[PDB]
């Protein structure tokens, strides 16, 4: 009497949500709308409908160590910040690992997510997908929801009076793959998020002058950390969590601000914002600031209006022969097939620590990945999935409809508090923070204090070192053999790729 | 009855030695071998024969107001490192302020300069120079050689076993010019100076990997330095020379090992050397690290053997499939217009101050810009060119034949007990110390414990600030009015390109 389980999307979400069924005994169906896993990270040179475009160059800010699957590490030989193509091989091992491929079927879109008619005690949901223009309903006891939140582009144009007028090229960051038609031309860039950066960079290589035009400015961070360790190893420690927890925000802030400067001054540079270092998505990138010294990008507030020809700057300032203009303006979500269940406005939308839906008679509907946190989204989406799954089996259970809410209308408060008042920061969270929470809730957190008296060495690691995903395979439910090894050794493959010439 | 003075080349050690003699009411006939200024700076898509070909992106690694002329400050709004187009359009700029470029006879190669046979006592060269096929004599009181040396390619093909047998593309840093023909391709970068630096980060964009193979390994900069401030503006302040001086090298050294560890662990990057920081030209690459720690730059030790498709490398590890070599092993200098006066074997040659010949009955043959400065090489011709055109005339002398021979030797001897024994460093000078040296003998080092009275404001800025060129126009034979008020607003001029954006 196996519980059937509709996992839609095949990217780091769809796949681990598959996985976290199989460990649990459930049965997976998964639909994935392309011909292949991956979602964002399968880089083609033409965008495709309905799935995450990205450019070739893209390489992932978030370190090997901090991004693995709980269970799976990364090759100790992959480099500790990968190109796009190894994040998609990683997938492809992780899914022969677990055997995965064969419960995706391929081609295949949700169309409708409705509860049944007797939804109130049985749970189970109308499923309906088309294949190659042929319908087909199916019934399921839960559905796990691994559609990405990077796919509908987001292009304000309404906000930018004289764009209709341009006759220059102008496209959102989706479309960009290349900068080959950028070779001796002028490109302003809209928007300082890491899609801003990495092309307002990478097209200065080519293009006889770049600008970069922000309305806010923003706060500049490096992968390479002090000593060359990734900054994520660096930053995302229980003990470094710990230090931030007695000094307050506003420290931490002065902090963290007080570093960025010392690498290059945001006042002298002219990126320097109003708001904090912790009130921005963490904007990354270790080559912008040598370009701006270079003059080869240009930093500039925000575009009031466009001409036939030229750019007018909220500062009256102008800039001429403009002959491409790219909207790095972001992402907005939806879902289209849960216009009954789950509701979305402007990135804003009401989930229980992001997963459920707090107004369902039961809890048989996870939404997986739907987070911004300052680390990784694959090893949050898996812990979303040890969870999401135990609630499906009765195994844990969710509070009240009320006291959901309250939980909820406290996050989205003081999220709104901390975070810049715009669309892509309706949905963020700590990596420390979201990793303990979940991991409480499955009953798979780490006995830290316990460790101190058996086991010295380990309990060292997991506070001093990195607060890496394994961690969460030590005790409890999913428990694997292998977690302590790993977790001790974790040193060595953040050196493995780095000493390919011996020094001694 | 005015001297007339032969300057051999017409880049910036030539036009600078064209003002210089101008300035010393000297007539200045120059022979450039090209159709046009700017020797190394002025970019072509072909290499041309015996002219310094660079690559398309070269961006100068010295600060705009360190590597200015003495009296003539690089504009406003050029940035702080200028691409070398902009290095070339300032040269230009040069020309016309000072009206260099009628004193020019271009597409004229001066074959040889021999000492005339009443030379004992006229001090007179017969130069020969072919026209587009057809020879001419003239006779000179004196020449200034300012033919470059980054010109005559070093490929120690001997030093590569099986180089002969290799069957994919191999050539010199002097032929590269853009990536585009490197795409999908696995490279192979042979030498760790500033090309081998600039390339295996610049073809690591295309490629389907770079391998940087370094024999040494290098200590590695960033232009970027603290607050964002130009690292040499920094470096080279009199401040911070004279800690320096207190402190002894070993400690110096410790210090800038110790910066440069901060910003990455040159032993965890396999990029540690045996020797310490000053111990070696400086390599300046603030984007190597970040290509390093993705993998798509891979540090490697020295390629022992070349096979068909293969390196062999000196620690027994191989790499397979390789498409391409490019030898960044640098360059060789020599005069064979000169072969008679001015004898250099593998790069070591004698001359006083780098300049003069000890072994000339007179003083009318200088050799100007023939330096290798922790620093530009402009501000030295320059000064190099006052003091040499001051001894054509009488104004100063030399040391006896014995005491220069005593110095050079001196010069050669600790140069070696503190660079690495190699070919590119058989001309190593300090910036301040070379600055200094050569404005001490025209008399024109600016008397800084007199101005701490006569004026503490400016005497403030000489010391603490960046020891910018300008300052050797204070006083002294050539005396520039406007040095003071260019001098104070150093600032202004860092900081105009960079506050392109509104802060407050
Ligand atoms: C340029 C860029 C860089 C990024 N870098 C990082 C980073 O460094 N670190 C990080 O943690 N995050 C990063 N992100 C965020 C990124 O989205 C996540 O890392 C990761 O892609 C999450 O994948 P997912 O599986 O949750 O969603 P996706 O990868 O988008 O997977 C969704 C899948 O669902 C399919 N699908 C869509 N609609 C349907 C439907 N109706 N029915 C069936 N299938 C459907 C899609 O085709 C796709 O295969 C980056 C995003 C971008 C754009
Ligand atoms: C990629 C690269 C980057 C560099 N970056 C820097 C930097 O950042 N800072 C710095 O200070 N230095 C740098 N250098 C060093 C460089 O040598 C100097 O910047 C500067 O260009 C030297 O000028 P020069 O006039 O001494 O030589 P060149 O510019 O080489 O001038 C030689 C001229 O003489 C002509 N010539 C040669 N032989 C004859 C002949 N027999 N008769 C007539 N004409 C002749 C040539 O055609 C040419 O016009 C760099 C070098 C390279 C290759
Ligand atoms: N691995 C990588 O290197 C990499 C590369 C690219 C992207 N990413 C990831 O991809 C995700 C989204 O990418 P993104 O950078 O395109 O998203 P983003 O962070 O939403 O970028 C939006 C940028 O555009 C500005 N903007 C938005 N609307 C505007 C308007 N109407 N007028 C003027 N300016 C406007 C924003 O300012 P506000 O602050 O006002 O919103 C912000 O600077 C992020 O999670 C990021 O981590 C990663
Ligand atoms: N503005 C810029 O960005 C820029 C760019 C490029 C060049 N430049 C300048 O132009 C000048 C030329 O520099 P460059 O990189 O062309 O040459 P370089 O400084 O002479 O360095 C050559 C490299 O090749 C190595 N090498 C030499 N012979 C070798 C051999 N036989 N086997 C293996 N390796 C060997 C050297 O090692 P050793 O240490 O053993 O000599 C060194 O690492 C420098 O002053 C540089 O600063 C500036
Ligand atoms: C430049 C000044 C360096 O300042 C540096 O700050 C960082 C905080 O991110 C600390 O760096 C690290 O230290 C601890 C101790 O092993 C680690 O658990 C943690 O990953 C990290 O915060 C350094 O201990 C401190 O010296
Ligand atoms: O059409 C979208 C764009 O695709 C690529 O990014 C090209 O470089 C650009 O010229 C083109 O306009
Ligand atoms: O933000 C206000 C306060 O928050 C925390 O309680 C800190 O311990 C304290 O030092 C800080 O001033």
């Amino acid at each position: 009497t196996k519980k059937r389980i509709a996992v839609i999307g095949a990217g780091a979400s769809g796949l681990t949500s598959i996985k976290c069924c199989l460990e649990e005994g459930l049965e997976p169906v998964c639909f994935e709308r392309t011909d292949d896993i991956g979602g964002l990270w399968r880089f083609q040179e033409n965008p495709e409908e309905g799935r995450a475009s990205i450019y070739k160059s893209v390489i992932i800010n978030t370190s090997k160590e901090m991004m693995c699957f709980s269970d799976y590490p990364i090759p100790d030989h992959y480099p500790n910040f990968m190109h796009n193509s190894q994040v998609l091989e990683y997938f492809r091992m992780y899914a022969k690992e677990f055997d995965l491929l064969k419960y995706i079927q391929f081609k295949t879109t949700v169309c409708s997510v409705k509860k049944q008619p007797d939804f109130s005690t049985s749970g189970q949901w109308e499923v309906v997908t088309e294949c190659e223009g042929k319908k087909e309903v199916d019934v399921f006891d839960g559905v796990m929801v691994c559609t990405g939140h990077h796919t509908n582009a987001h292009l304000p144009l309404e906000s930018f009076p004289g764009i209709e007028k341009f006759k220059g090229q102008y496209f959102h960051s989706r479309d960009y793959k290349n900068p080959e038609g950028f070779t001796g031309k002028r490109v302003i860039i809209i928007g300082i998020g890491n899609s801003g950066g990495d092309l307002a960079v990478e097209i200065s290589h080519t293009a006889k002058q770049v600008f970069l035009s922000t309305r806010r400015g923003a706060w500049i961070l490096n992968r390479v950390g002090d000593h060359g360790y990734p900054f994520d190893v660096l930053f995302s420690s229980r003990f470094t969590y710990f230090l931030s927890k007695i000094c307050g925000q506003s420290l931490s802030n002065t902090f963290l601000e007080k570093k960025m400067n010392q690498r290059f001054d945001h006042e002298m540079f002219g990126l320097k914002p109003k708001h904090r270092a912790l009130s921005q998505h963490p904007t990354v990138n270790d080559d912008l600031p040598n370009r701006i010294i270079s003059g080869l990008v240009k930093v500039k507030g925000n575009v009031k209006e466009f001409t036939e020809t030229a750019a007018i700057f909220e500062d009256g300032s102008r800039e001429d022969d403009i002959d491409a203009v790219i909207f790095a303006t972001g992402y907005s979500f939806a879902f289209p097939f849960l216009e009954d269940s789950v509701k979305v406005v402007k990135n804003k939308v009401s989930l229980y620590k992001k997963v459920f839906p707090p107004n369902l008679e039961k809890p048989t509907l996870a939404i997986i990945g739907l987070i911004q946190p300052l680390g990784a989204i694959m090893p949050i989406s898996e812990l979303q999935g040890r969870w999401a799954t135990q609630v499906f089996k009765g195994l844990k259970t969710l509070p009240s409809q009320s006291e959901m809410m309250a939980e909820i209308s406290k996050a989205q408060e003081e999220m709104a508090k901390r975070y810049v008042d715009s669309q892509r920061h309706t949905i963020q969270g700590d990596y420390i923070d979201t990793m303990e929470e979940i991991a409480d809730l499955v009953g798979v957190r780490p006995n830290l204090l316990s460790l101190a008296f058996t086991d010295p060495k380990l309990a060292l690691k997991l506070f001093f070192g990195p607060c890496t995903p394994v961690q969460y395979r030590l005790q409890g439910p999913g428990k694997w053999d292998g977690a302590r090894k790993t977790i001790l050794t974790t040193e060595d493959r953040i050196r493995k790729p780095l000493m390919t010439r011996v020094i001694e």
